[PDB]
């Protein structure tokens, strides 16, 4: 069950990775981009790298091709979204919004609030069995 | 909700590495491991760098690692478990096992044909989203 929940987010990643295409950017360039918008101000590599889900020396090579084609800046240092970057980041952003929507097709909002649910159960019990 | 199923899958994850520390592996190379014994024989580098969720360099260093390890034999190139390597994958799916369990406890037998009918659908729409 832990593999089939994988394997849906891999799945639902690679849905909006394809409906970004026009973009041009790699898949590791626009989860980085994401999750920069997502995160609170001032984050530091460790932690946008963990966020991402890869290495360190990985995520350093990333925000220096972000860096070279204008969408971040590291004037200081901190991790900004250039203005560049805002209008796709917005694009992105709508595509993603638009997709649930349509993924969550033919799903009752009963087995939804279900979900919402037994997800937080699950990360609940998962919590729990770290203390132990 | 997908990066809700996101954070859970990445807290899983993270919940059965903190279990296997005494095994000595970083989370790359365990993931690794559990994935040459999970799927077919002969996959190639690139299959099971995507089956692995890293990109291909990082794949060829953790393979290079885990020969160095006495873990993995590519003597063709194949990649096989070597028979040291047998021995903790059955521990480690042991752990797996156990704490798939332990994470399902007090979740109905309802809620749980449940979930496994809603991913199915969510991965049947996301299937569909794909032709389009």
């Amino acid at each position: 069950l832990g593999s089939d929940l994988a394997r849906l987010v891999r799945i639902w990643r690679a849905l909006i990775d394809h409906r970004l295409k026009p973009l041009e950017l790699t898949q590791t360039h626009w989860v980085t981009l994401h999750n920069i918008h997502q995160l609170p101000p001032d984050q530091s590599q460790i932690q946008l790298a963990k966020a991402i889900g890869i290495e360190q020396p990985s995520l350093v090579r990333t925000l220096d091709q972000l860096e070279d084609k204008g969408l971040i800046s590291r004037q200081t240092k901190r991790i900004k979204l250039t203005e560049k970057a805002e209008p796709l980041i917005a694009e992105m952003e709508e595509v993603i919004h638009k997709t649930r929507g349509e993924i969550l097709a033919g799903i009752s909002s009963e087995e939804i609030e279900l979900l919402i649910k037994l997800i937080a159960k699950l990360e609940h019990n998962i919590m729990e069995l770290h203390s132990h």
